[PDB]
């Protein structure tokens, strides 16, 4: 099952892609939003042909158009699709940092429409982008769902299994800590963390991910 969707709720699914490298299957997760406008993700995929067949793959489960995607940062299983979303009229929203920094890491340019704090709606569907500072790179962002409790943490949040920070090379491994606590203590009542990779879980991603930065 290289892409595989779980539904969290009605209008809330998890999509997975796993990527290949160097012949290990690596999953990433972002998360779906039906709509009653449309398909929302939050992230797309490692590259342009996992884009195109995660929009293929939720665009027939749900009889519905990917609208919007929103892009939690400048790296590849993020906006590897990025190509993708323009030539589709798909939206690709992202914070000004993050486009600038698609621009730079040889991607095409999302829309740096996202500020520290942004509320978004779509159909009924309340989606906030909150920059809690800088961690996994300089520009992460994570979504989250008012109605449901429902973080998406992308690469800023680890899952519980994960013993490992990653490619640390352009994180902010000091600063991470303390986005992470931002993040805790901006959503209080969680009943959900999806994090960039590995099981869904629930705020113990949040403290397992301070646990490892410590
Ligand atoms: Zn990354
Ligand atoms: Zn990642």
């Amino acid at each position: 099952g290289t892409i595989s969707i779980s539904q969290l709720n009605k209008n809330v699914w998890v999509h997975t892609e796993l990527g290949s490298f160097n012949g290990e299957a690596v999953p990433s997760n972002g998360l779906v939003l039906n709509t009653s406008k449309g398909l929302v993700l939050v992230d797309s995929s490692w590259d342009d042909k996992l884009t195109k067949e995660l929009i293929e793959m939720v665009e027939k489960k749900f009889q519905k158009r990917v609208t919007d995607v929103i892009i939690t940062h400048a790296h590849a299983d993020r906006i590897g699709g990025i190509k993708t979303l323009k030539e589709r009229g798909i939206k690709a929203h992202s914070t000004a940092l993050t486009a600038e920094l698609a621009k730079k890491n040889g991607y095409e340019e999302p829309l740096g429409d996202l500020q520290t704090v942004t509320n978004l709606k779509f159909g009924n569907m309340k989606v906030e982008t909150f920059y809690p500072g800088k961690g996994h790179t300089e520009d992460n962002i994570v979504v989250w769902l008012p109605q449901y409790n429902i973080l998406v943490g992308g690469d800023l949040v680890k899952s519980t299994s994960a013993k490992d920070l990653g490619n640390v090379a352009d994180a902010y491994v000091n600063e991470w800590s303390t986005s992470i606590e931002n993040v805790l203590k901006r959503y209080r009542n969680i009943n959900a963390v999806v994090p960039g990779h590995g099981e869904v879980g629930d705020k113990g991603l949040l403290l397992h991910t301070l646990d490892l930065l410590k």
